[PDB]
Order: structure tokens, then C-alpha cells, then sequence
């Protein structure tokens, strides 16, 4: 069985004082065993050393982004090899905000994933459709195309988690149902089985990155093809511990 | 007289061991007084706390970029308020690599500069033309347009340094002459005098960010409108201390 996965994306938030409070709360948390759930927290770049130095060793740290290739003359960017040097094991790549606001193309995301994996990082690779795409019946075309841009560029899926983000249902007031989430995760896994291998389809975690009303995480987690959550604002709050606890059963 | 200014842009380089070696070499350096030269060092975001905690207190730290507005739902971005919280006093904005590779527009850079200043940061604001623009005779048209996008959004220039980057003469194998540098810096200052004020033109440092061969920084620093340097790869090396010494 795939190990349930909960990632916390802090986004562009945090102060030294807020980080200390979040980390102390996570360090005091009593959650399901390492065998039941894998937990990753993703602070901004400037707090990565602080969080890695202070967080419980059974929770893992992710950067929110890295550069597409080897470092060098790329003012403002952080390379995968820098993250490896700082003992940051994970990175989030292709988040909806970077695809939309920072205009990161599916091919650019794919090249980042492949480079990160080559340096030995583990990757949360994000995909998802807009409202226009959803309403046109294009959800499965769009999610398969974003996944194919990554698949075409990687040589190994072992250290990849895919995060599905229904962009129309993230902080818009619209919420996708469990059935809607299950349908996309099932079709995506079926895509991996036909286009990469049955083994990769069976072993790759596909986590849900859509907005969820309080108390509705266990109904989503219990869907057959949903393997956990990529969490936004709740990752800054004690509620994140209740999302980790949804891994139980 | 405007105080000579030397910025060191590490770009996307560094490891914890390399950072320790660069910072130790800077800390042992014997350079002209604080009255003669202002020195700023700019590591990647992940080394900002480490460099600020270990660097000599008379050298200052800059981030290489920040976000255009208040933080929030901007995965992978670092806000100006985050830099203030970590006591990072400077930021580089509009670097040629961000305008070219990351497609940052003049208006985007302008909005960043205005936001950074509003949070109390000091800004190295970068401008510069491409090969095609230079060959067309458009250098000053382009540099004035980039500067206008910032001027239109900024009321107080006290905490701004302008860096001119001849993009065609940065790691291309082409080296711009001191006369080419002085011509752009003079015409940019004349633009500032007409479009902001005589006082802002007189007091704003305009530093040079073009490639320079070893031993040739004093010929550039002694130009009337060149107030220092924004340094690339030499900022990782002992040579950076020889560039600060050009202030004498
Ligand atoms: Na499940
Ligand atoms: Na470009
Ligand atoms: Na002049
Ligand atoms: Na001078």
C-alpha cells in the first residue's frame, strides 16, 4: 500500500517569531507512526535552515521552488545542489501560483523536476486545471498533458509525489467533491499505468491540493486513489496536525 | 561628494563551506574607511541569515530579489517584510538576468522598488540595454525608459543606488570601455536632473555592472559619473577586496 503523505505549503508567509511558534506546535504534536504517514513542511527559502535545524527529525523539510538547472549566473534563484548542500530533502515544483502568476510552462516544470531528481531531491510535482478547462470537459486532457511534460523528462518516479490542484476550487469559494477528486486521481493513475508502467502507477502517491472545508479530510483521504494532501493556509495553524491525523484508517 | 559604493552579487552560487571561506576572507580584509566606501554583499536567500550572523558589521547584506507586494499566496517568493524581519537592509532589483531570463518588465521592477522602499529597504536598482538595442543607437532610450518606470513609482531616492549593466558586455567576451561607461552614467544623471531634481542627480550613486578585466577598476572608478561597481563572479573571490580598494 502507498504511504499516506501530508505536505504543508506555507507559501510567502513567516517571521522568525511565527516560525518558532509553528515548529514548537509541530514538535509537541502526537500523530500516526512513520509507517502510516509521511509529513513534509515547506517554509520560504530564508527560513529553510532555521526550520531544518529545529523541526522534529521524523518530519521533513521542502523548498517551495528551485532553479531549472545548475547554478551560476541566475540572480535571485536557488539551485537544487544548494538545497542538497543544506540537507533539504524535498522540493515543491509546478505549484499553480507559479504556473499562473510566474508563467512557468509545463515543459519548464518538467525540466525542473528532472534536474531536482538528478541531484537526489524528492519532488512534489503539482498539476491542475482552470475553471475554463473544467467547464470545457478538458480536465483529463490538461492533467495528462502537464503529467506527460514531466514523464517525458524524468528517468525514475521513486522520489516523485504528484499533487492535483483543481485551480477553480482553491481559495475561490468553490470546493470539489470527493467524487470529483477521486475521478481525477483514478484517471491520472490509469494514465501512468498505460504511459509509464503498472509498477509506477501502483507506487506513486497522488495527493489532493484542493480547498477542503473543516472536518472533511477523512472522506477525501479514504478515496481509493487519494494518497494524502498538499495543504495551503492550514499548514501555518494547529489544524495541520488534524490533517496529518486523517491518515489513521 | 557621493560615497563610493561596491556591491558583490554572488548570484546562484554557494555552499555552507564556501560561504564560511568567503565571509572569513571579507572579515580579515583591510580596506578604506566607512567614510570612503560603502560595501554590500548579496548571497542567495538560503544563506542570508548565515551571512548576516557572521559578516563584519561595517559590511552590509543584500537579498538578490524580493516580491512585488505584500506576502501571501505566492509559492516560492520572498517578501520585503521577510527581509526586514531578518534584518537584511538591502535588495537588488531588476538585475539583467531577471529582466532577460525571468522576463521581469520595467513596470514590474518599478513596482518592486517602490514596495521595497516602502518597507524601509535600501535598493540597488539595475538598468541596462541588450546588444540589439546598443547596435541600434538605443542605449540611452532604453536606460531612460527603464529608469522612468522606477521614477514614476518612487518619491524618495535617498535609499536608491542605480546600477548600469551593459548586457552585451557582461560575460560575453566583449568589454565596454571606460568612455562607454562614463557616457551612459553622465547621460543617465542628466536624465535624473531633468526628470526628478538637480539634488537627486547630484546625490544618487550610479555604479557600473559591466565586465572588467583584472587591474582595470580604478580607471572606471575615477570617471566623473561612475560611483562604484556591482560585481558578479569576482564577489566570490579575494579579488573583491581589490575592487573595494579602488575607492581610494
Ligand atoms: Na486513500
Ligand atoms: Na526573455
Ligand atoms: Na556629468
Ligand atoms: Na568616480
Amino acid at each position: 500500500a502507498r504511504k499516506f503523505f501530508v505536505g504543508g505549503n506555507w507559501k510567502c508567509n513567516g517571521t522568525a517569531e511565527e516560525v518558532k511558534k509553528i515548529v514548537n506546535t509541530l514538535n509537541e504534536a502526537q500523530v500516526p507512526s512513520q509507517d502510516v504517514v509521511e509529513v513534509v513542511v515547506s517554509p520560504p527559502y530564508v527560513f529553510l535552515p532555521l526550520v531544518k535545524s529545529t523541526l522534529r527529525s521524523d518530519f521533513f523539510v521542502a523548498a517551495q521552488n528551485c532553479w531549472v538547472k545548475k547554478g551560476g549566473a541566475f540572480t535571485g534563484e536557488v539551485s537544487a545542489e544548494m538545497l542538497v548542500n543544506l540537507d533539504i530533502p524535498w522540493v515543491i515544483l509546478g505549484h499553480s501560483e507559479r504556473r499562473a502568476i510566474l508563467n512557468e510552462s509545463s515543459e519548464f516544470v518538467g525540466d525542473k523536476v528532472a534536474y531536482a531528481l538528478a541531484q537526489g531531491l524528492k519532488v512534489i510535482a503539482c498539476v491542475g486545471e482552470t475553471l475554463e478547462e473544467r467547464e470545457a470537459g478538458s480536465t483529463m486532457d490538461v492533467v495528462a498533458a502537464q503529467t506527460k511534460a514531466i514523464a517525458d523528462r524524468v528517468t525514475n518516479w521513486s522520489n516523485v509525489v504528484i499533487a492535483y490542484e483543481p485551480v477553480w476550487a482553491i481559495g475561490t469559494g468553490k470546493v470539489a467533491s470527493p467524487a470529483q477528486a477521486q475521478e481525477v486521481h483514478d484517471e491520472l493513475r490509469k494514465w501512468l499505468a498505460k504511459n509509464v508502467s503498472a509498477d509506477v502507477a501502483a507506487t506513486t502517491r497522488i495527493i489532493y491540493g484542493g480547498s477542503v472545508n473543516g472536518g472533511n479530510y477523512k472522506e477525501l483521504g479514504g478515496q481509493a486513489d487519494v494518497d494524502g494532501f498538499l495543504v495551503g493556509g492550514a499548514s501555518l495553524k494547529p489544524e495541520f496536525i488534524d490533517i496529518i491525523k486523517a491518515a489513521e484508517v
